[PDB]
């Protein structure tokens, strides 16, 4: 019954209860004027059961629901406000968001829409725990740490709503002001002061325009269609004219060695751009963003690469940028449609400001690395990944055993699986070799480990292992514990089980493709 | 309790209850005059709570245990045996593999090896349900239906014990017959005679030695050491020559259009043979194998590629083996160390034709296709899969919601997300619009989404989606049933939720990268 859909644990009552709402554009000052179920719109929800007023105990995540309607992408943000209620209120956490399932297990009417049935009086005597009224609580997201509150509309009269920030107030270019108050959601941390690489960026595409040089590398230029194979050639080469001008310098530096910043990836960008931009989406900074938003090729600009945001300074973000408009001013003419002129200096640049936004927004989030958790590790056509949450985790202090499943498959043709490298710590962390094996489309095969230092031991498939499009495998792995002493710190040299793929004379030193399955040890 | 380790609904008392032991060569004979636990190795377990005798219920599965422990690899197979309980056994079919938690549970003594304990008068009296003995049901392996019996040694010296097979008794070369047994599992089904592909490959390799533009191909080869860059040159052009042999015709139609066969491929595949082999190596198929089975490429010569395993015939495996063992011999002075003449004609035929068999093996087992239940999609930098096996099903007959979670990254920069393609069946299947989002680091994105034709509406994120190495998704798609009615077939155009990935002017007609995630309708 109502145990299986309400989590009491997790569910209080609190006094002067406190959320955000995010607010667009036109509403920041009237919403403050009190809550109330709007005329227009869906009042909350699509589905009936779920029609009620929204709010979220994250003012960062309130902020994503400021945008303008009309131009989601890029339009301006209106505020957040904090909604109040006198006196007491029950939370009441719910463990499913099914609205059939509540009703029936929480035996309410299965006719009235769920979120009505909540502002009751009935309803608030049972859940309220005498609090004067109940807030549904449900998770955020997956993978975020914050929750949604559902309000009943008619309780929702009652909230008092003040202002916590209006983004348009701030005065700044685009959705500055949004992305600025986000990111303060981690004081690592990606800080910058777009205007001033709104301002520096200017200057840059300036100052090149002038050089001598560039002018020249320009004078080369077909200035009229040719294939982007000539235009990524006329690309790369201007490109690497451009580089070596003194504003662009650091840039020089820092996009030297990485393979995704190379000029040849810039070229490749720039060609994709002057080709999906037309006049009436030039012309328009929301369509420009769509457009550009499905690109790929994007983080060789932003100096994004293996998991790292590497331009990460307003200086160096800047010459990118600047180079990169450049370079699309360049190729507009050889491979588009419009005035390349125009396009590349302005909506070009206001929309890229956007894009690198959007994305270091997402790197300042909490997130899991490949092979954590659940999230996969892709690599030499390889993916791997633990089956779920719990076999990530080698629990300790207990005599007994553990098993853990591992994903493993290939992209395409048959790859094999070498073997796989394991922690051991005799008696609080041993393989049992009888019970681990790998599973090929079901096959069982069994391993046979040998010892290595660093308390690792190599075990390899009895038989060949191979994975590919339609060859998958489960890497189950038994740990076993003669003693109920705890796991410490000292005893683990590793922090990853490692699979082993293919072998490759790659620096003429044989080496296998790795694969890192992350664990944690607890309890 | 007890109904938290035993599953009752799917135990049961069966009169004359028989199964399956795979058995090594050196007993299939002896084995045959009873059960008895052995007093050299493990006993059925590293762990003592296991220690017992096993058995399965699938013959084909009993016999991936019958190879030479000495050479797993590459060594004879002994056999197959069935071993059946006189009378009644009580097969009790347990939910967890743990022997701490079964113990518990069980409320049996915490000190006895559990599979002791089994064997008692008093646990057969508890569990038995008027059955002589209890034999424990755990499933085989994770992607097999297949189950796994643990007999209490004890108990086990009444089971009867018959030949099945003896692999050995079969007369053929390698582990030929214990693959062509367990081929007999699907009859679609790759069911090869290798004695044919055996000999027909030794006649090839012989008659293209003899070829008289080969024997000058071969005139033009450097014949000691050259870079493998010369060394893939020479071989490409061999290749290239030794494929306009008339007995190799067959083969030179089939790998003319798909990349994986290309003459470049088993070049790469020559060349990385010849640079693992030495004479030690060469001298041991068991050593030959365990070399040959982590090299990648190996589904150029085998004519598999995309789930499918297009060589598929004696006649057209022989061409590929017998064109890949001469470009071993060429390879092999040029990039390698040893008698090319050698290894090349024997064991390199030897051991390749035992991978075959392994990868064969596993495209005939059943396993699920990319995309489906939860394996992952793999494309153009992406990974995405169902979260769970639940997600991938849309229940029907019934009003009311439902959720559906899509896991989504890529391997490295960020790739975009440009939207979603889901079938919609007005009533019986609509989408949620307000409850649909694709959550990025934990940041909710709502989505817009338009009308189609095939029952298909084409949502798109509020904001700019990008995922990458650091930078996750969950999609969740929420779909609500206004009516009770069950969807039917017809009602239906798509098996698959549609992820759109980046564009492409592929073709010169703009493409979305396409990733698919196939669902199930039931109830
Ligand atoms: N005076 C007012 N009293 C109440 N509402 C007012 C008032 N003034 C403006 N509003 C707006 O009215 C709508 C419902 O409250 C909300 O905006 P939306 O643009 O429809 O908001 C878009 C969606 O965001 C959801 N949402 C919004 C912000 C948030 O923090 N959490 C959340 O989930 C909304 O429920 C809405 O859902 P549905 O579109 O599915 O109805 C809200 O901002
Ligand atoms: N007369 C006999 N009575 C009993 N055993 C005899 C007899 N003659 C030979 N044996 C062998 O003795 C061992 C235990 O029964 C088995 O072989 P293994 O090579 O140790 O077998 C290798 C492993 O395969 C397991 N296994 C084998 C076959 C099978 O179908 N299922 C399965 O899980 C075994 O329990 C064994 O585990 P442990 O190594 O972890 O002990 C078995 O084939």
């Amino acid at each position: 019954g109502a145990d299986d859909v309400v989590d009491s644990s997790k569910s209080f009552v609190m006094e002067n209860f406190s959320s955000y709402h995010g607010t667009k554009p036109g509403y920041v000052d009237s919403i403050q004027k009190g809550i109330q179920k709007p005329k227009s719109g869906t009042q909350g929800n699509y589905d009936d059961d779920w029609k009620g007023f929204y709010s979220t105990d994250n003012k960062y995540d309130a902020a994503g629901y400021s945008v303008d309607n009309e131009n989601p992408l890029s339009g301006k943000a209106g505020g957040v406000v904090k909604v109040t209620y006198p006196g007491l209120t029950k939370v009441l956490a719910l463990k499913v968001d099914n609205a059939e399932t509540i009703k029936k297990e929480l035996g309410l009417s299965l006719t009235e829409p769920l979120m009505e049935q909540v502002g009751t009086e009935e309803f608030i005597k049972r859940f309220g725990d005498g609090a004067s009224r109940v807030v549904l609580s449900l998770p955020f997201a997956e993978g975020s740490s914050s929750v949604e509150y559902i309000n009943n509309w008619e309780q929702a009269k009652a909230l008092s709503v003040e202002l916590e920030i209006n983004f348009e107030t701030r005065g700044k270019r685009g959705q500055d002001a949004m992305y600025e108050y986000m990111a303060q959601a981690c004081a690592s941390c990606i800080n910058l002061d777009w205007d001033v690489i709104r301002d520096k960026t200017k200057t840059k595409i300036e100052s090149l325009k002038e050089h001598g040089p560039i002018k020249n590398k320009m004078s080369e230029s077909p200035n009229k269609t040719v294939s982007e194979e000539k235009a990524k050639q006329y690309l790369e080469e201007f490109h690497q004219t451009a580089l070596e001008h003194p504003e662009l310098s650091e840039l020089k530096t820092v996009t030297g060695t990485n393979p995704v910043f190379a000029g040849a990836n810039y070229a490749a960008w720039a060609v994709n751009v002057a080709q999906v931009i037309d006049s009436e989406t030039a012309d328009n900074l929301e369509k420009t963003t769509a457009a550009l938003s499905i690109l790929p090729g994007i983080g060789s600009v932003m100096g994004i690469a293996d998991g790292a945001v590497h331009h990460n300074t307003e200086e160096i973000v800047a010459q990118s940028i600047a180079l990169s408009s450049l370079m699309v001013a360049q190729a507009i003419p050889l491979v588009g449609e419009l005035v390349d002129i125009g396009f590349a200096a302005y909506n070009f640049v206001e929309s890229i400001i956007n894009l690198f936004q959007v994305v270091h927004n997402s790197y300042n989030r909490p997130a899991y690395s490949p092979g954590h958790k659940t999230q996969p590790f892709l690599h030499d056509g390889y993916a791997v990944s633990w089956n779920t949450v719990e076999d990530s985790i080698i629990r300790t202090g207990f005599q007994g055993e553990s098993g853990h499943d591992i994903k493993i498959t290939a992209e395409n043709t048959p790859l094999p699986i070498a073997g796989v490298l394991l922690p051991t710590i005799p008696g609080k962390l041993d393989v049992n070799k009888s019970k681990t094996h790998i599973s090929v489309n079901g096959r069982k095969i069994r391993m046979r480990c040998r010892a290595i230092d660093g308390d690792v031991t190599f075990c390899r498939p009895k038989s060949p292992v191979y994975v590919g499009n339609g060859v998958h495998a489960n890497l189950h792995v038994a740990f076993h514990r003669s003693s109920s002493e705890k796991i410490h710190s000292n005893e683990i040299s590793s922090d990853s089980i490692g699979v082993l793929g293919y072998q490759k004379t790659v620096d003429h030193t044989k080496v296998n493709s790795k694969l890192s399955l992350f664990f944690e040890i607890k309890s």
